[PDB]
């Protein structure tokens, strides 16, 4: 079962383009496919605003227990959690979470602007020895996908390595590293997505994306049942504004690199 | 009509045998397809259950809190927050949360014991003014879902109703109430079934099911943009023992009763 050509068969039939990086570390193994191309994260770029914020809560002692207060002219497109908190507060906490499992557009709003705006979600990502991620735009505006724009980019290969350093390695404190993963196992959204190309027993934690031009993203950890951690980044994207989500497509990447 | 005409279609392509009630609080009007027939409740069941905890915690203030021992002859077949915590103890909170937003299954069996075994699960079904549900075994057996097999079952139009009384109602007292549906709306399991199937801005609750015979169920509490809430029960069983999963089947039914 030779992975790279189902890969360009399920890419060939999907209407679209995939970009596919799988870190195996059981043995620092890699399978790549468009991995050096960049794509729209659009809310996958939600985990390094999260990550960021919980660097800066390794020096500033209270930070994720702050409150921020919520106007109504801070609502966006989809606020399922911060629309309960107007002309209230949230914590940074609770933002984090929102923006991590609920994929809350305002929560993601209050974490680029806690990082001085979206430069600052692209200085951590420098500081932690990612020199390909680049954050331009709020949202909603940094989920158009439009082709060939490198605004609100990555490549699968620089968004992989980064996964892993954030997760499974040392680019966050210990506590800072099991809140993150605490934060994407328990995300609501991820289950159509590379999950579902995952047999029933693997352990997921995850967080998708979705924009303009159909683009359906996923950056996941996955603890396989008796096995060593994956670290798997699965983005697509369509030629048509309008396009519609493919989550099936992403599923179907997930089990071609996880079959072998 | 054309709602039936679909369904219909829908169930004879899978191959399968689907339930579906739709309550709108709008106006209490429902939908409704083999409404009355039974079927294996699977993972379903532990919305039941974890509101049979939180009935008790209405008396016994502490409860939530207590601390339960998981001992390593307690795992099951899918216990992915209890085996972190083996020879150690999760308190009754902990393996509610553990059993709806991850499906636990030694989490599960913690509640039924907790309830003096799956009749307590039965006694609060009755208290609460549901007469078909029935839980007759523990994890794993619980999930086989036999054809003819009135054990473990309910009907959609049954669940349907006893899921509105207990997220939207008052079976629970409101403090019970609002954590029953934080519970279900962190969900991690069900963006594939019946969420899949709702537009992306509608809010939802679920709790989702699986067993043999490609059983495969989700209920849910939906807050559509801008409407009333929904109760949706979707129930799929197959003829074949080892049938495979058809979450998508849910997310279809979902569309086909929410489009009109
Ligand atoms: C992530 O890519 C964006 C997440 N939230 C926005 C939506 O879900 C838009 C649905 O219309
Ligand atoms: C609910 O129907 C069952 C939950 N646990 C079993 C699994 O979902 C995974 C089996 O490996």
């Amino acid at each position: 079962a030779d992975v790279q050509q189902k890969l360009a068969e399920l890419e060939r039939q999907s209407g679209g383009r995939l970009g596919v990086a799988l870190i195996n570390t059981a043995d620092n193994s890699q399978i790549l496919y468009r991995a050096d191309e960049r794509f729209p994260m659009c809310s996958t770029s939600k985990v390094m605003a999260a990550a960021a914020v919980l660097k800066q809560s390794e020096t500033q002692k209270q930070l994720l227990n702050q409150p921020v207060e919520i106007k109504p002219a801070d609502l966006v497109n989809y606020n399922p959690i911060a629309e309960k908190h107007v002309n209230g507060t949230m914590t940074l906490a609770e933002l984090s979470a929102a923006a991590l499992q609920y994929t809350d557009n305002t929560a993601m709003n209050k974490l680029i602007a806690q990082l001085g705006g979206p430069g600052g979600v692209t200085a951590f990502a420098r500081a932690i020895g990612d020199e390909t991620f680049r954050l331009d735009r709020t949202e909603p505006t940094l989920n158009t996908a439009i082709p060939g724009d490198p605004r609100d980019t990555t490549t699968p290969r620089a968004m992989a390595q980064t996964l892993r350093q954030l997760t499974l390695g040392h680019a966050l404190g210990e506590t800072q590293r099991a809140q993150l993963v605490t934060w994407l196992k328990g995300n609501t959204t991820g289950a159509a997505s590379i999950r579902a190309g995952l047999p029933a027993s693997w352990v997921v934690g995850d967080k998708t994306g979705s924009g303009g031009y159909g683009t359906t993203n996923d950056i996941a950890v996955i603890w396989p049942k008796d096995r060593a951690p994956l670290i798997l980044v699965t983005y697509f994207t369509q030629p048509q504004p309008k396009a519609e989500s493919r989550r099936d497509v992403l599923a179907s990447a997930a089990k071609i690199v996880t079959d072998g």
